[PDB]
């Protein structure tokens, strides 16, 4: 049978239909709720709908399952958009890729995972992109400092992992970091037997972040193409709308 290039895609285009694809963890009874919204300003009111954190000072735990796969002998790409529309003080904006053994109804901050990737902000001192590989019972952190975006607009985050043990990180479809797994972490290191769930495990103080346009693919050129069709289409119209609102607030 024909092998797919896309393992997972989520754009939230079918209204409340997303609730059949994403599971809320019940690990705690006080997790915050994600709501479907395109927010105060956006590129397109319908296309720019995504998952938005709705409660301040709260832990979040929501995840989506997909047909399990292995990245052995292939490239792996994880990509999504993050929009901290609230002008965030402190909060996570990263994803985790888990093996199929994860119980989605029990997912939490300390559940075992394979890879963690994305922006984390906590005051001026923490504006970073995490790139964590689980290896031989340790969650190994990248030894390179990658600065994340901190404004109110939609930004595209991309992690590419290749079978030659090389990686690349992109922000807004432009390279920000690259190198070898052997050099940039203190460890087939690239390869995982099973990926089955993508999860949002976050802590936020000022809530309101919107997540959209998730993609997991073995095709790095396609991730760039989809990036331009999503974040690339949102960008200019979103900036025009916020500039217009700031002009209304000014007066
Ligand atoms: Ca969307």
């Amino acid at each position: 049978g024909r092998e797919p290039a896309v393992y997972f895609k989520e754009q939230f285009l079918d209204g409340d239909g997303w609730t059949s694809r994403w599971i809320e963890s019940k690990h705690k009874s006080d997790f915050g709720k994600f709501v479907l919204s395109s927010g105060k300003f956006y590129g397109d009111e319908e296309k720019d709908k995504g998952l938005q954190t709705s409660q301040d000072a709260r832990f979040y735990a929501l995840s989506a399952s997909f047909e399990p796969f292995s990245n052995k002998g292939q490239t792996l790409v994880v990509q999504f958009t993050v929009k901290h529309e609230q002008n965030i003080d402190c909060g996570g904006g990263y994803v985790k890729l888990f093996p199929n053994s994860l119980d989605q109804t029990d997912m939490h901050g300390d559940s075992e995972y394979n890879i963690m990737f994305g922006p984390d902000i906590c005051g001026p001192g923490t504006k970073k992109v995490h790139v964590i590989f689980n290896y031989k019972g340790k969650n190994v952190l990248i030894n390179k400092d990658i600065r994340c975006k901190d404004d109110e607009f939609t930004h595209l985050y991309t992690l590419i992992v290749r079978p030659d043990n090389t990686y690349e990180v992109k922000i807004d479809n432009s390279q920000v970091e690259s190198g070898s797994l052997e050099d940039d972490w203190d460890f087939s290191i690239y390869a995982y037997d099973n990926f089955g769930v993508l999860g949002l495990d976050l802590w936020q103080v000022k809530s309101g972040t919107i997540f959209d346009n998730f993609l997991i693919t073995n095709d790095e050129a396609y991730a760039e193409e989809f990036g331009n069709e999503t974040w690339g289409v949102t960008k200019a119209a979103e900036k025009q709308m916020k500039d217009k609102q700031d002009e209304e607030q000014r007066l």
